[PDB]
């Protein structure tokens, strides 16, 4: 099945703990893959306007670890909740990509999560603007923006409005079309 045949593609890519325990400034991210009208789609926040880092920017769910977190997975599923009241019975976390070195002393772990198809996102808006999908074949033909660095615009055919994919997040994304993606008959 297509998510069977997803889960399977993932596995291949999965670090696991390789990197966890090294002594960073450590984050989670989950990249939320949801099953809609047949296709795969990933699932994105923009951060609201009030966040001290990157009001108004989109990106995908997470943030700091804390102690309670039993692993880097953990801290990924806390701030979903958080963020957009995913709970945990609701994503199968199906494993953990490369992790991402930023500003010499932080590692950002992302992991890919499947998201249940009864799910809808209850926004918190003192963390999160908005919430969005994107078909994951997008980030094969994205329409991208030079800024000089790349950027993605995504039109949500639904309602016309266009948003911007950049930086690590737009990396992310791209990296789970291509593992998830590539090399499948029609
Ligand atoms: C791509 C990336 C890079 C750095 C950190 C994060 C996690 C995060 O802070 N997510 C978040 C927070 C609040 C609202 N929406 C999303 C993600």
């Amino acid at each position: 099945s297509m998510l069977d045949d997803a889960k399977a593609r993932l596995r291949k890519y999965d670090i696991g703990g390789k990197y966890s325990h090294l002594p960073y400034n450590k984050y989670s991210v989950l990249l939320p893959l949801v099953a809609k009208e047949g296709k795969l789609h990933l699932l994105f926040t923009v951060r609201s306007e009030k966040l001290r880092r990157a009001p108004g920017e989109v990106c995908f769910p997470g943030g700091k670890r804390d102690p309670t977190d039993m692993d880097d997975a953990a801290t990924a599923l806390r701030e979903a909740q958080e963020e957009v009241g995913l709970r945990p019975h609701q994503v199968e976390v199906v494993c953990c990509l490369v992790p991402c070195l930023i500003d010499t002393d932080t590692l950002i772990t992302p992991f890919v999560g499947l998201i249940d198809h009864n799910f809808q996102a209850q926004p918190n808006p003192a963390e999160v603007k908005d919430v969005f999908l994107v078909p994951l074949a997008y980030f094969l033909h994205p329409q991208v923006h030079d800024q000089i660095n790349h950027i993605f615009e995504y039109t949500n055919p639904e309602d016309g409005v266009t948003y911007q994919i950049k930086g690590m997040t737009a990396n992310l994304a791209v990296l789970v079309a291509f593992i998830i993606l590539e090399k499948k008959p029609t």
